[PDB]
């Protein structure tokens, strides 16, 4: 019999999806006001009012209260109508959710006092609160908060966010690395601490005891963290040097004052120290490098493996490169809960690598970016043999059962080793359920924070409260943020039975979502859904597909659309459910589609089209949308090949795609403990499926190769005519570049405006072959009258594929054109080598070359490259609605192209790639100029998906 | 007849000193809850409850609600008993005050939605709010918010505070400075934009048109801000280059990627660019330089003038140095409302200097640090000829008149020119009455923000909301902060009649305070109070003192303790009041004291003692205090000589002090519009005066030179005895270093433990002269018994002054000792050359020198300097309760001192300085070693003010009702 007590216990923490808890909130707000009144009365009770009743009933006062009331109601109305409804379980996109009422109430209660934690005398109470919050976080993460033991004493503080926490960690690591060189300078002959240099020793990285003055620069750049952090205490213990003197003397030698590059230059050092970090690291990492004057070039990114974890062998190889080149390493970043997939780097392996490299003389700090993952350490098991008190029974079985579940074994292993990192970022305003702003940084050894200053630690005195706000980036800071986090910690509980219970219910919800992503699509649905984390039987890439399909059907029969109670009573179902989806509650998955004969799409850009449209249906990305009409919210990301390498390749492989392009995926962050109530998740799954099916129909129309109607520009005169197809990427059947010489049978003859031919009988472009013919219709620009015509005697000058698989990824430096026609009557058409691109054609041109070109070359079609048109530098071209063509446009009447002329090295008709990157190495036929005269066609929309309607607009037009 | 309307209008904006407006707040909170419910019901109305009634009445749910209620009441009770009561007008110390209810309500209303302004799709509404707030601030500050005009389009955003806003402004200035070098690299031969290099020109700093590729590195380092910001648009307009291509290509050349120092080395550049900023700038400036890898050494500090304004002539001299040495200047910081004094730098003169140096080829961005001063631009006059609608009358005269007053002319001039700075920092959570966290940064030309990125501006599209959170230091950020500022702006009003009214009332209150600081003390009070901003008749340092006293008496007769109505009806009184105190609401002042014969103290450290104790009485600096017992709150600061130079000198001069030491001053930030009601300001003045008189009594006791009882260590044996006075700085009468040879008449003979003599009849140390005598009592260590003795045949071996004026400011590198006695029986006593210090004496020692020293030299007393005791490195010595003496202590039995020996170049007795800094250049008598044997005395508390009780502890020991 399943108990509802654990879900009921956390249901009281939130206002609720339907504001079910509003009466409790009203009571708590009334208490806040009463207490405020009591406290302001208690401060000098004999003071009379400054705001009298006669003042309060005057017209100006009343006018101000009416303005406040009106502005307030207008803000509340607009917030409800225009914000994302994170409070609803329909939202499961980013790291957003209904926040905990204890946090909101802590912040509100404290803002009436508006304490400023930059200084004790402005925050005598909330400075102590914030210090206690830092130590709560530290202990929860496994650091030591006890004084006078053998372990280092941790310290923690609140910052505006994990971005500033990561910046501070990198700043401390920057200053740490150079401290021993600064101290060596400060103790050089002639300097203020020369008197220590003949006796002051350190342990070098490999453990040898040497005088600081006898260490090589490399040795000084590789002292262990503890070796460096111990130096001020050691100087005091061993020479009775005061912290005041030490700080004063060191001011002129530390990089806070001189910057690291002046110090390096004096020391003859040329290798910039680096930070090592996974290729997919949060933006705050390269940004901190740029801010700190390290430079993002010196944030060296470590490739990831197929599950997006930092590749340990690659980290090994890059640490070896640093050792061999004497490039110091400030810091290695372990991402504990990646932003995009919720994965956990193997910090156990990073720690092993540190031991390995310290034996070779290379040392570095380790930082755990646990901005997202940190709070999941509350799910680590804790010794229960310490509790012996009566426990109120858990015997409720009211409707409203939601179980918690536990961490995956690997996640628990890494979470229990983050306590060995030298510092840890963790965001209460991510998985702590505290509203923004509330980030946090904890140091394993709190003395590290003094590196962020020009100061040395003093002995604290009881008669002077210590300011906790001078050890970071910021200045003024809200003590209210500390009260908020503190209220969350004390009310929810930093234990398995508190936060562990809440996050375990979110994790059960996450796995229930993942079951749907993992089994929704079949062999015959129009769509496929592929989870980023394969189901157990699917992990092996050579698995028996029968076993994979069997496990998917097991999911359909035993998990999907069942109640929590039925599932929890099914041991096998729970064991399987335990293994589905993200390590830490961030499911990634992606859709593909099949045509109507059930053939899977393999084009990465068409899968991207589909997945981006699904995202658009399930998100708000413009002010035009009514967000209350979105029934379900996801996020989305692009796995760039260059950052996700083998991982992005494997995602594409399992989706059934072929190609090197970056792949778009969907992201489903799960923080809600409510979604599985009454199997609401199933409803969401069904909603998702319905929308996917709609978008797949569009995809199928987009990619249908049935015969259809095509458009062609006409070039030439009665002497000889050419047709130039107007390609498009909006239809798979239009993704061809085609130029033909033809005869035109009909009554057309007019010697400004485009002449356009459509085929009247539907046809496939690929069926146009030498000798063919077809009937058509002419349309002189906007003229209402039309002309019937017969296209005969077709000769294919060019027929190339504009399919993804046949295009290039890099634009040409100089713009290439097909150059075709007859002597004295040539024509131009921009070669489409990449999309997005721009169609450029010129029917009437004047060419002059240093060598006359033969009729054979002109008929076969040459390639001319414009030395004065730098195509790549202009890409992508603005959409037609966003730029005006004038005579200054580079492709307009009167413009002159200076060109080199080449023979086309590929056959007339080809469905294979035609790379032209090195066309400049082909034999040059001749060179000269081309002046554009007329019959010019310019279209930057047809070859660019950005001109298409969004899924929001299409859905609104139904 | 004065109107109460303007004060009534702003009284409704705050919960109130006594929470008078709690019923209004209760109503508004009820509305917040009601609307949250209506909103969550409106999103998919057919969704049923997830939290049912049966869940809400279950025992686990009820237990969680009881825990919430219990934690909430505990937090509220503790906040009320343990926080500073900023809500009361009794508080007037730092930039803290009761915050506006519209702001608190905007933040609360929005946190239920918890929007994240890092990305539009997480904040489709509050991103727009934050952009609108940025443009509101920009327009208020005088920037342009209109599109499609000739003026640049400003942009602003909210940051966690002014520290991060200053950091972003300096980061933007750093990347701006190097952009043209990066673009030159990106268009070099072989590079991706080589094709522009033969046609792409810029205007150099002096205005000549040159190809970018033909500029010298110095010329590229001095292009104007607008020249640089125009480059992406120009490349697009002139070569049709796309922003995508430009961004991608430039990533490898910009210092975001390479850092400035690798770029500089590739260009052969050796002068670090600098930031120029006043010597008194907020800590956020040197910290930003340190963060950004510029280094605080390259934040060059500009000295201030006697009113703490950046000295414009000194800035001129420093810019000339930069020009001559080809040191680029990132940025010049004009502080508009200094943190310590509320002063306004003359940015008009800085703009003139910019014109001067641009004509010479030196250019720099200008940043206005208006973190505090910015909101005072709402008090600038505005054209009212645009308003023609009916105005509800201002005819209320109920009790509660508080007038607003206007800016000083100089403040208005500078505030109206900050719109010419390239960027402006301003804090809603300082003078905006918005709770923390809410700082802000505005760019005159919003395109500058793209320097904080690897991006180039794209053309916006309607179907995609633009994220406003990728242009700064931070990541996730609360849309709630933007709602808070937005509500405060809409409700209070960014106009002279809105914020201008509120701040004008605070400024009237500030001047009412300043009147007390300016006239409270007389010729015969035991204390003096000296304002940092002199009264008009006192500005001239050679003014007729009759005129100064006449104006102080005018203030006493016409302003102090009068009602607002009487003062406002007194034109002459208002004209004078207008000129008192700070420029922008931060009064600085400091106290001094007189002895009981009415002689003014001139000792800077005794004035500091007094002002620090007064501060303690009016502040909470420890967790032991009950903050609700403090009746008035001030802040305090130290004007360091090295930073405030002539300004600190002039403060000390006008207090009557003589000396080069740093001076402590008191600081009175005024943000309350309520303090003048019922002349509550007067009550506070009297409270202040009472406490000052209390502390002056302590100062008088501390500095009374009347005869008293003194302590002496006894050195030597029956052969010859010496007395070594145990000096103290806790009493002026103990501030002498004294060594005497004496005869001891009595029944004393004890051969580990200290032998101590006090005089039994009070005496003055300065009257001890050769031949004198006095009765005394011996005390063998821990012995309960005492011994009558007669000290006779006194010979003064050393008598030196330990008064502030006769001590040195820098500690000796090597420790000096007096070395005296007879051959084979010498003694040591650490020379006290600076305080704080440590008393070190050794009665029994063993010396060995390379030359035997004569009995005359030993009797007169030599100076031995210990090569192996580095005195400066150990100072200040920990207090006695904080360290335990062991045999490892450098001054303990068995320690060997390796010393040089010198003759004392000063007379036995002297009340003048005895500098020993360069003792090493005196002729060396001999050298050798001294081994400490016994009779050792060590005391680190007697010569250190840190061992004294605080003013809070003394006051706690005085009984009261
Ligand atoms: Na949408
Ligand atoms: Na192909
Ligand atoms: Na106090
Ligand atoms: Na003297």
């Amino acid at each position: 019999v399943p108990s509802s007590d654990d879900h009921e216990r956390i249901s009281a923490l939130f206002l609720g999806p339907k504001a079910e808890n509003a009466a409790f909130l009203q009571q708590w707000l009334t208490t806040v006001v009463a207490q405020q009144k009591a406290a302001r009365d208690a401060y000098f009770p004999d003071d009379n009012a400054f705001i009298t009743t006669d003042m309060q009933t005057s017209p100006a006062f009343a006018q101000t209260t009416k303005v406040i009331a009106s502005n307030l109601t207008e803000l509340l109305t607009a917030l409800g109508e225009r914000s994302i409804p994170f409070f609803s379980p329909r939202y499961s996109g980013h790291m957003s959710v209904d926040q905990s009422l204890p946090a909101i109430l802590g912040f509100l209660s404290t803002t009436f006092y508006n304490p400023n934690n930059v200084a004790f005398e402005a925050s005598p109470f909330t400075t102590l609160i914030e210090e206690e919050v830092g130590l709560q976080l530290s202990e929860m993460l496994g650091y030591n908060r006890l004084n006078n033991t053998e372990k280092p004493l941790a310290w923690g503080h609140i910052a505006s966010g994990g971005t500033v926490a990561n910046l501070e960690a990198m700043w401390a690591a920057r200053n740490l690395k150079f401290y021993p060189l600064s101290l060596r300078d400060a103790s050089a002959e002639g300097a203020e601490m020369e008197f220590i240099r003949d006796t002051f020793s350190v342990k070098t990285c490999v453990g040898d005891k040497k005088l600081l003055k006898d260490c090589s620069p490399w040795e000084l750049l590789n002292l262990h963290v503890s070796t460096i952090l111990d130096m001020p205490d050691r100087l005091h213990d061993e020479y009775n040097i005061s912290p005041q003197f030490l700080e004063k003397v060191m001011r002129k030698y530390i990089i806070q004052s001189t910057n690291k590059d002046t110090l390096m230059q004096r020391w003859g050092l040329t290798q910039q120290p680096v930070v090592l970090s996974p290729s997919t690291n949060h933006y705050s990492w390269p940004k901190a490098a740029a801010v700190l004057g390290i430079g993002s070039d010196n944030l060296r990114n470590v490739p990831v493996d197929i599950q997006a974890h930092m590749d340990i062998n690659e980290l090994d190889r890059m640490l070896k490169i640093c050792l061999d080149e004497e490039t110091p390493v400030y810091q290695v970043v372990a991402v504990i809960g990646t932003t995009e997939e919720g994965g956990v780097d193997r910090i156990t392996e990073i720690l092993k690598l540190r031991q390995k490299y310290e034996a070779l003389g290379l040392s570095f700090a380790i930082h755990a970016d646990a901005a997202w993952g940190g709070y999941f350490a509350t799910m680590l098991p804790k010794d229960t043999l310490g509790r012996n008190r009566t426990r109120l029974p858990k015997e409720d079985t009211t409707s409203g059962f939601v179980p918690h579940v536990g961490l995956r074994e690997e996640s628990a292993l890494q979470l229990s080793h983050i306590k060995y990192a030298d510092s840890i970022t963790i965001d209460p305003h991510k998985a702590g359920y505290v509203p923004y702003p509330a980030g946090a940084l904890c140091y394993r050894d709190g003395r590290m924070r003094y590196l962020l200053t020009w100061s040395a630690p003093y002995l604290a005195q009881g008669n002077e409260g210590q300011s906790i706000g001078i050890y970071g980036i910021e200045g003024s800071k809200p003590g209210a943020a500390a009260s908020a986090v503190f209220m969350a910690h004390e009310t929810i509980g930093l234990t398995p039975s508190g936060y562990g219970n809440l996050l375990g219910q979110a994790m059960f919800t996450c796995r229930r979502y993942a079951a749907h992503w993992s089994a929704m699509s079949t062999d015959t649905t129009s769509f496929t859904v592929t989870p980023f984390n394969p189901i157990p039987a699917d992990i092996d890439p050579n698995a028996d597909p029968a076993k994979v399909e069997e496990q998917k059907q097991f999911i359909r029969d035993r998990i999907l659309f069942k109640s929590n109670e039925e599932i929890y009573n099914d041991s096998e179902a729970m064991e399987l459910l335990h293994q589905l989806g993200s390590d830490l509650n961030i499911n990634v998955f992606a859709c593909n589609f099949r045509d109507r004969d059930n053939n899977l799409n393999t084009d990465v850009e068409e899968a991207n089209w589909l997945n981006n449209r699904i995202f658009q249906r399930f998100s708000v990305t413009s002010a035009e949308e009514n967000p209350l009409e979105t029934p379900f919210f996801l996020s989305s990301t692009t796995l760039k090949q260059s950052e996700y390498g083998v991982c992005a390749t494997e995602v594409k492989r399992r989706m059934g795609l072929v190609g090197d392009q970056d792949v778009i995926v969907l992201r489903n962050v799960v923080m809600s403990p409510f979604t599985t109530t009454n199997d609401f998740v199933g409803t969401l799954a069904n909603t998702f499926q319905k929308i996917v099916e709609e978008e797949v129909e569009y995809a199928r129309i987009r990619n249908d190769m049935k015969p259809s109607i095509h458009t062609f520009l006409l070039h030439g005169s009665g002497e000889q005519y050419y047709l130039v197809h107007t390609p498009t990427i909006h239809m798979a059947s239009g993704r061809r570049q085609i130029i033909l010489s033809v005869n035109v049978e009909g009554q057309v003859r007019q010697a400004v405006e485009a002449v356009i031919v459509h085929n009247t009988v539907p046809l496939r472009l690929d069926e146009i072959v030498d000798g063919g013919s077809f009937d058509g219709i002419l349309t002189i620009g906007k003229r209402k009258t039309s002309f019937k015509v017969k296209i005969s005697n077709i000769k294919v000058v060019k027929k190339r594929s504009l399919m993804t698989e046949d295009l290039e990824s890099a634009y040409p430096s100089l713009m290439p054109f097909y150059f075709y026609g007859t002597q004295g009557h040539a024509h131009l058409d921009h070669v489409i080598t990449v999309v997005p691109n721009i169609h450029l054609s010129a029917g009437e041109i004047q060419y002059k070359f240093d060598d006359e070109v033969s009729s054979e070359d002109l008929a076969k079609g040459l390639i001319v490259v414009a030395e004065n048109v730098h195509e790549a530098s202009m890409q992508p071209f603005p959409l037609m609605k966003d730029f005006k063509i004038t005579n200054q446009f580079f492709f307009s009447s009167g413009q002159i192209l200076r060109v080199k002329v080449y023979r086309d090295p590929y056959p007339a008709s080809t469905m294979d790639p035609i790379p032209l990157h090195d066309i400049k190495n082909q034999p040059v036929v001749t060179q000269g100029t081309i002046t554009l005269v007329g019959n010019i066609y310019v279209d930057s929309d047809a070859l660019n998906v950005a001109s298409e309607p969004t899924a929001d607009e299409d859905a609104a037009h139904v």
